[PDB]
């Protein structure tokens, strides 16, 4: 810890120095390890950040913050407006857009550098609403590649999102699950302010700067000390870009605390928000003028990205737990835009999580939060598989806060809500030689950017949650060539091999090209399964799970909906293609006083009364709680036809999911913790459906030319409907709302089932990857 060393010729050095030697890098202040003369040498402020006519051609002065002398360009330390003020050049923003067909890099550069320009709390709508006061940002957006919005991860907080951006991982995977955290194993607490956040034990996965370095690509600093002004951060980046070939980094990051800091105080659209936006734009202009005078403005790839948005949240819109609970002082609450509940540690044996959940469940007619046990949270959130995530979670309504008591105005804005909320959406602009020219791309999730960033730098990405190749349509070149995964298990195609009389399943029945549009799903794990054909549907029957892994069927715009005849209500027929030993039985359901069953292919949509008998095959049967049957029957009887009629037919792929450890991955048979009473029949934790049709709705789903359109859900298989506060009413008043909350990507279903969809289409694989990452938000 020898502070007696000097920073002379070491200001913002890139090589990290360990003890005893003192540091001169930007993180030295944060770790309290700077050399005595760091602030004096490295953080000059004299005469500001802009050149003036009088300073042009000046004699170099060490005291100045930046220089206006003739040697400044070669030294890489001019003020960013030098050539404009002194050499009569124009500002980058005043030039017309010229396509960058190839990188125009100075000799010596191996690849175009990447500059990640990150802005905190920069909401998607600021692009259009603030465009008139942001001309530099408007030029980047209009002449580069932009998305109308980028979806952040849940929680829509800073640390979980910036760390997702760096790693391509969900917060539950990288460990930064919140701005405030408590690890029970460490018995320590992570906070926005404190020295505990500096410990490396909290930060999982592999961030971009580590990915780069491990592959021999030099990485600049991503985290900046708060005391370093934005102008100095920009000048430091430009100085590093002026270094010799063998020392020059290829990846850089800038960070701005704004517009977030002002957003919290004045709300997202507070009149006070114009100044911070003008400021961020001025900083962009400085970077761009700075790159132009270094002849790098047509060589560097720039990413303008946000971490989350900002909502209108006041203290009048606060919900108090003291209005629901008796023991509010006996609980710890992570409050605000989300809620995480923990018991207070000492002499609190009467603490019951079930009582806290029951007392927070549908108590006020206009209640502005909903409690959940973390494993019951919508799967799309990926917010469960981490010990730092408390079991009790409160999903708070947009514009609302949760607090313990009136004890605990100042703020007009906040963020942290569900990542599907409009106000939480952020920005994405890609500008440079590798991005497309004047191109708009569809919205995407920030988990996807890490792979793009690796691709832009020629790196092999570490394993992450992005879908590599899903964002190829953003790039002019340097595209990753994705390949479909190899199918592990081949299917069996059984014929009639069993006699009806061989089946003693305790079942009774008064029975005396079109449906698989995109090829069969590929099974990517080792298992035994049969493909079963029928007039109205096709399935992939699992011998181990004793039910289909998938069921595929097409419903045309004009399909007729029929009812289950009175005499077929309890009909279950044996399937002569599957062994009685590899079949389910009715006696297990009769003996399970809490479990009933349902069917994957809906009997309501049979093409004829004769065809309807196939829907009652024991091989189309799945276990279902009576409460869930209310949801499933309404989906099958009413909603599938509604979608077919609205989308000009639909192709449906339904099936079970098993995720007992809530890690978002397919369970192995040993991970299943519930079976139908005294049977080998596993109980699914969820049920899915993938509903596909033609993007061009003038074309029927079964005769589609061009892109596809999809919507999917992962419904929780619950023994009650406590999640839905109106569940006592008719299903037409609550089932659809439930389903919209549990909307999913095809990719989320793929991880949970070990299946690979859309293997046989007329579309490019890159386009199919984009389709698999699509989330239908209803927002
Ligand atoms: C989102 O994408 C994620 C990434 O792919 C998916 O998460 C992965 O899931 C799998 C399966 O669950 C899991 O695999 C297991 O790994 C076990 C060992 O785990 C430790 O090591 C890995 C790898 O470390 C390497 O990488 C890191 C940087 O990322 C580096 O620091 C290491 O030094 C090491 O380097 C080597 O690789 C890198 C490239 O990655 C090279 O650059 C380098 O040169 C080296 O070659 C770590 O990632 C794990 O990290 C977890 O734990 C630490 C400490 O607690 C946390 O800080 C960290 O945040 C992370 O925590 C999260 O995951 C754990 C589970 O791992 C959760 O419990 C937790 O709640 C968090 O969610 C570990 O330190 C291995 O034993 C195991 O083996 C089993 O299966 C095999 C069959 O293959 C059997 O033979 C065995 O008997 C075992 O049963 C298995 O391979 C990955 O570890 C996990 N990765 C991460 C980052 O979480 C995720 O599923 C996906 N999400 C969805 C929904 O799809
Ligand atoms: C002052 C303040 O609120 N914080 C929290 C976030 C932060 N982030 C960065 N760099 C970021 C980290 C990162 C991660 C990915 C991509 C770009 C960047 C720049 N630097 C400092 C700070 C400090
Ligand atoms: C739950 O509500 C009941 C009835 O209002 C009350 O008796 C009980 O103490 C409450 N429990 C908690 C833990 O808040
Ligand atoms: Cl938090
Ligand atoms: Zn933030
Ligand atoms: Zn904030
Ligand atoms: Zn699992």
């Amino acid at each position: 810890t020898n502070t007696s060393g000097s920073c002379k010729g070491r200001c913002f050095e890139l090589q990290e120095v360990g003890p005893p030697d003192c540091r001169c890098d930007n993180l030295c202040k944060s770790y309290s390890s700077c050399c005595h003369d760091f602030d004096e040498l490295c953080l000059k402020t004299a005469r500001g950040w802009e050149c003036t006519k009088d300073r042009c051609g000046e004699v170099r002065n060490e005291e100045n913050a930046c220089h206006c002398s003739e040697d400044c360009l070669s030294r890489g330390d001019c003020c960013t407006n030098y050539q404009v003020v002194c050499k009569g050049e124009s500002h980058w923003v005043d030039d017309d857009c010229e396509e960058i067909k190839v990188p125009e890099c100075p000799a010596g550069f191996v690849r175009p550098p990447l500059i990640i320009f990150s802005v905190d709390g920069f909401r998607a709508s600021y692009m259009k609403k603030g465009s008139k006061v942001m001309p530099n940002i408007e030029k980047l957006r209009s002449c580069g590649t932009h998305a109308p919005y980028m979806r952040p991860v849940y929680p829509t907080k800073t640390f979980p999102n910036l760390y997702t951006l760096a790693t391509g991982l969900y917060p539950e995977s990288h460990g930064i699950v919140g701005n405030s955290m408590y690890d029970p194993v460490f018995d320590a607490s992570f906070h926005l302010r404190g020295r505990e956040k500096f410990n490396h034990r909290w930060w999982g996965g592999q961030p971009l700067w580590i990915t780069a370095t491990k592959q021999g690509v030099r990485a600049g600093t991503f985290f900046w000390s708060v005391s370093i002004p934005h102008e100095r951060r920009i000048l430091t980046i430009l100085q590093w870009l002026s270094l010799p070939d063998n020392e020059r980094p290829s990846v850089y990051a800038f960070y701005s605390e704004q517009p977030d800091f002002s957003g919290h105080k004045y709300g997202p659209f507070g009149p006070e928000m114009t100044n911070p936006l003008r400021e961020i734009d001025k900083t962009v202009g400085q970077l761009m003028d700075g790159l132009k005078q270094l002849r790098l403005h047509r060589c560097v790839n720039v990413i303008f990205v946000g971490d989350h948005g900002m909502e209108d949240v006041t203290c009048d819109r606060t919900e108090f737990l003291s209005n629901y609970l008796t023991n509010v002082d006996d609980i710890t609450l992570v409050p605000g835009t989300l809620g995480r509940i923990r018991a207070k540690s000492i002499n609190n044996s009467k603490y019951d999580p079930k009582t806290i959940i029951a007392n927070l469940t549908c108590k006020k007619p206009d209640q502005h939060f909903k409690p959940y046990m973390k494993q019951h949270l919508p799967k799309r959130l990926h917010y469960a598989n981490n010990r730092r995530i408390e079991d009790i979670h409160l999903l708070v309504d947009r514009r609302w806060h949760v607090a313990r008591k009136p004890l605990d105005c100042f703020f007009q804005g906040d963020h942290g809500f569900d990542n599907k909320v409009n106000s939480m959406q952020t920005v994405f602009v890609g500008y440079g030689p590798t991005f497309k020219y004047r191109t708009k791309v569809p919205p995407f999730e920030n988990i996807e950017l890490y792979n793009v960033m690796c691709d832009l730098l020629g790196l092999k990405p570490a394993p992450n949650n992005g879908t590599h190749g899903s964002l190829n349509h953003l790039l002019r070149t340097n595209t990753f060539r994705p390949t479909m995964p190899d199918e592990v298990s081949r299917p069996n195609y059984p014929g009639i091999m069993y006699l009806q009389s061989e089946f003693d399943l305790g079942c009774t029945c008064d029975d005396k090209e079109r449906h698989l549009l995109y090829g069969r799903p590929a099974v990517l794990y080792r298992t035994s399964y049969d493909i079963l054909y029928h007039t109205d549907f096709e399935s992939g029957y699992s011998e181990i799970f004793l039910m289909p892994l998938w069921t595929s069927y097409t419903i045309s715009k004009q399909a007729e909906v029929s009812s289950i005849p009175e005499h077929l209500t309890n009909c279950v027929r044996p399937d002569v293609r599957v062994s009685p030993g590899f079949s389910q039985n009715c006696l297990a359901y009769k003996n399970d006083k809490q479990m009933s069953y349902g069917f994957l292919f809906p009997p309501y949509l049979s093409s004829s009364p004769e065809a309807k008998y196939d829907a009652f095959l024991v091989t189309n049967m799945v276990p279902m709680y009576p409460a869930f049957k209310r949801v499933w029957a309404y989906f099958q009887r009413v909603l599938v036809k509604k979608y077919a009629s609205e989308r000009n037919g639909v192709n449906v792929i339904s099936g079970p999911i098993f995720d007992y450890n809530y890690d978002g991955l397919r369970d192995t048979e040993d991970e299943i913790k519930q079976y139908v009473e005294g049977s080998s029949i596993p109980v699914p934790t969820h049920y899915y459906s993938i509903i596909t049709s033609c993007l061009d709705f003038t074309q029927p789903a079964d005769k589609c030319d061009g892109p596809l359109s999809v919507s999917s859900f992962i419904l929780p298989h619950r023994p009650d409907n406590d999640e839905s506060c109106n569940s006592s009413e008719d299903e037409s008043k609550w089932v659809e709302e439930l389903m919209k909350m549990h909307t999913a990507r095809v990719r989320d279903i793929e991880h949970l089932t070990g299946l690979d969809f859309y293997r046989k289409t007329s579309r490019s694989y890159s386009e199919i990857l984009t389709l698999k990452t699509y989330l239908h938000t209803y927002e």
